């Protein structure tokens, strides 16, 4: 067996579809997700055409080995998918209806710049390589592209599963390659982030700010430095567990600013005490009183600037 | 190696049964569980019916490749189950009795809203795809559904193993499919949750409340802030290792409240000292005295409200 | 390729023997252990008997596929064992000397109530399902049950590897199952626990007791609260990495008591200071002096009670 | 299924080419990287020569089992690559053009001395063992060497993918081996390191330097020791998760210096207080005043020396 | 498919050789190491012996399935090695020369008593089980035992790869077994340990010793207790990453001593303050002055004793 012959000079159309059965193991660190789905394939092989009358059958079932089947591969997979041919059906005209169940660990880049208010498009790229006898081209039947209602990823809302209908046909190592883009659109469930991370982090910072209503240098040193320890401790607790991102994220910028604020509050506490000790209590008291407003105001403003820059 | 022919036009009934041998590795982070069980299958194939007189034997044993066997798959699995056919028996009327031992990692969503007082229903979905010549329908043989008495999951109580007898018949990829729901009901047993996590966490909070029987601002700052560090430290220690849940859990709400209480106690400590320093000792002393009752009372009340809202 | 026929009505005896080559990966969290061993099987199939004179051979070697071999499975395994048939020998009377090398991850419950002074019995359950034509029964020859001298599990003393000679014969899914219990007895190597965990944990607690020889409330608050932070920090450092146990362990009770002691010492420190401040230095001094004896005595007593209750 | 015969005594040339489809999972700890690529192979096997006229076809397609294929292995792999033969094309002269898609976990040493400003050369070593009947030699078909434009490694810039055209031919276990070196050049994306690691670590160090504008020994002990705790805490937070490198890294030297600086600042704080207490306030005040300049200057100077020594 | 016949009554000698291609993944927690190597096997089979003059070939090449090959297994492996037969050559006298490339995860116990100044001997145990017709014995072909020059293990110096030429012949499961010991000798690269672990741990302890030049009980409590927190924190940072070792290690003893020293320094600080407060300043001042010398001296002496006892 070799590819079906062209009637004219036309390429062979392999109609595809992917139906998600299970989506699992989305890994933010590895930028990978595990999928379990159906892969449907449809094409015409006139060599396989038959007279249903003089055959006594309206359909013919074949073993994968018995007939020509296109070699469809996935571009962005760790290793080749584990596939199980579910069914192969041939109709009197030579139409082949192929179906397999497969599992695969798909590599898809994730953008964490807007985390935890991010949305992602997961990609699954189907590909076919042409042979010398004839060019093979992929097509999508969107009726055949879907997902089980029960499919889920914890912490994400799965908006849709679709395919970009126009394939990407290009030459590679002297042969045409036809590629399809299947997209899984997901948006993060950011609720518990406010009470679980942000609010507690904010409270610690706010505690450090009470040093602006105290003249006790010993109590102030304990306030700013102990809260810095509590902040670091809290970040270890709520730690992403992923190796640090190469780029600056939204949450990343806020956290950097919180460290800057702890340093600035230490400078203030240091300045106020030095001024007091160096017989200048009027300047010390005026700085501390300004800080009471300057600190929350500069914080709230910089946060609005960051929110604006990222979104 | 073709499906058994219908006597009329009826679909083929495949009577199923699952008998749990072992259940293990329930992973809370992954929402998966590993199972080891028997899968029994029974259907009628009249091409296999025989006369026990001119054969001699009351039962016939076949190799899987000698006869037609329905392809049963699991819907919610990572990869296909590891199976080993244990036995294939045919009775004189053509009734096939198939048995295999399998192991599988089943994906089943878990609800942590009532943790650690939560109960879960683990699902195992059997499925069969119909074939060209005839439709295949699943059924439950309750005589063949059960679990070994020694079956266990650490930290859980296994209430029951049962199946929803009526299958879910629907259409997939242009063919009819019959699905079954096997349910494993488990409820969390965490006897040690109180002593192990709760109490030490309450003691730390209670220590912060001793600041209401002290006028020393330096000692008060050390009490509230050092206990906040101890609280965060304790939460790192008793951390589940599972990424934070997208939703608000019961234990999650209690912990959020504990952070709020540390912030409120800091505000009090700050207010009391400012009033004392700003020549108002009457208002400072009256706030601190109120707090001694207000703090435990508001805590005990909010906890009753939370327990009521979640349960 | 059918079971050997009976001479009367007696069941077929499959003589077993397990010889441990390697024991590894004992996971306390998973309650699982990986084993690599020999499995010996012995039975008589008269259909295989031969005249050594006619044959010109005193022994006959077969491929597993060529003859009837009982289907032996393990009850408490994650998946079916990976096996390599090492040898199949048939003597003139039809005796089969089967030998295979296998690896398997065995699930065996572990009791942590007496940790780290615990001993465990690891189980390996062999099983055979009886067929249509005849009943199959397992037997042990203890001469054939052993372990390599080099077998080891880090942190454990392996006392013995044996089998309970009497099989457990029972009905399951309308057939007989003959089950064998192979036991691996192990006892933990608790030495480094004293200098690594116990001793530093006691020193931290002892430091909090120095607050009973101090009147300085600021120094006392620093002693009790900072040591509580050090205790929690130390617990994070020496943490088992296994999720907390559903039941109350011995070490678990001691740790709970240590948290209770930190809370009680805070109460004392708080009471002392309040009485001292509120014009009652006679009570404050008498409480602190009592605590100096009360604390070590109540600790040493409760510990004896706990050691008695657990052992 | 024996190697093609030589026309004279010439070795067989196997022309190779690797085209990267996906690159992923670079593991810094393991010094390994996962790759998914095409492996093209070409050689002349005259036994496969045909007349395009008698055959009809200008090219012949074969199954891997039908013809002799050289055994190409990778030297630096964990296990053998997972390969899937995409195409085998034979031209009339008997020139075979083989193409396979493979995935492999390649072991390649990484130098972390200049981290996070490091560049690495990842190696993939192709190898072929010569046979009894003839010597096999590898060659590079540069037309068939490349990488997909979309190839990415999070946190790295992929500079180039190339092959050292001259093979390394040597004797091993009495036969010739022909080895090829494919190189993937990558350079790290160090941006977020400044705001995420460097800057917050410098702020904690700077806070410790405020002890040089304070005479309060109690406040100074709190400053230096509490910041040391915050530093250690921060290091736990930003920890690589890879076991410590056997060699001294650039970042490793900076961190060692920061610990030295915390110790020196403690010595100063200790010296200043002892001089004050031992009736020498002139010496104490002159040391503290010097330290205010000495500390940032010696730090900035040692950092320039380190940056010079490493780069 | 039968073993070669003996010329007299001699056992069959299988000459072995292992050539290391790659060594990777040495895991200290798991006490395992992954190896990729060649395994050469040589034995004489006269049934395969041929006259070269009437045969006309240098060496005959066979497929594994075609001829008898001894079953060589590894004793200390997780699962059976993944092997790929590279070549099978037969010379006129019947000498079979077998070669395979294999990968295996070898289990080899490690002694951490002298860590990080330890050396280890990694073992690879080859084994062969004798057959019905003849006894099989292993031997070492020293020409075929080696390692690639590029073989590496990060953090270790690979000293040698040798084999103990005399096999260990013994009886197992009623048959003779010939065992060979291949040894990989490695010594640890302990450099970065001094600046990364030892030095910062000694600085934290040294800071605690400044309490001997202070009379301030509040500052002393902060020094000793806060440094104990910093020590524990540092230990979490530099943590072994392996579950605790059952035996007392060298580094383990030093760390235990450091905890003892923190407790002793607390006792001193407590004693000095009590003596001062209980009208005995002569006794207090003399203890603190003694401690200034007693502490570093007792430390340096106990360390010399430990280094002597372990080495
Ligand atoms: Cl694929
Ligand atoms: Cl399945
Ligand atoms: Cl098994
Ligand atoms: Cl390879
Ligand atoms: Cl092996």
């Amino acid at each position: 067996v070799s590819p079906p012959p062209p009637i004219a000079d036309e390429p062979l159309t392999v109609n595809t579809g992917i139906y998600l059965i299970e989506s699992y193991s989305l890994d933010d660190c590895a930028e990978t997700f595990k999928v379990n789905a159906f892969l449907s394939l449809s094409w015409k092989d006139r060599r396989l055409a038959f007279d249903p009358v003089r055959s006594g059958v309206r359909v013919k079932t074949y073993e994968p080995e018995a007939i020509w089947i296109p070699e469809i591969r996935f571009v962005n997979v760790e290793n080749a998918r584990d596939a199980d041919v579910v069914d192969i059906s041939v109709s009197p005209d030579g139409t082949v209806q192929y179906l397999e169940r497969f599992s695969a660990r798909v590599l898809s880049p994730l953008d964490f710049r807007r985390y935890p208010f991010d949305s992602q498009t997961l990609h699954i790229y189907l590909i076919v390589r042409s042979v010398d006898t004839r060019n093979i081209v992929l097509a999508v039947d969107l009726e055949k592209v879907g997902k089980n209602d029960d499919v889920f990823l914890t912490g994400w809302d799965i908006e849709s599963f679709t395919a970009v209908v126009k394939p990407a046909n290009f030459a590679l190592e002297d042969r045409l390659e036809s590629k399809l883009d299947y997209q899984l659109r997901i948006s993060r469930q950011y609720f518990s982030y406010i009470p679980n991370i942000i609010l507690p982090m904010l409270f610690i910072l706010f505690i450090s700010w009470t040093a602006f209503w105290s003249t006790s240098y010993e109590a102030n040193v304990t306030l700013v430095v102990s809260t810095l320890i509590a902040h670091i401790a809290f970040n270890i607790l709520v730690e992403t567990n992923c190796p640090k991102t190469p780029y600056m994220t939204y949450t990343g910028a806020i956290i950097f600013m919180i460290y800057l604020f702890y340093f600035v509050a230490v400078i203030e506490v240091t300045v106020q005490h030095y001024l007091k000790v160096e017989s200048q209590p009027a300047r010390a008291a005026s700085i501390t009183r300004a800080s009471r407003i300057a600190f929350p105001v500069v914080f709230l403003l910089a946060n609005i600037i960051l929110a604006f820059l990222f979104f």
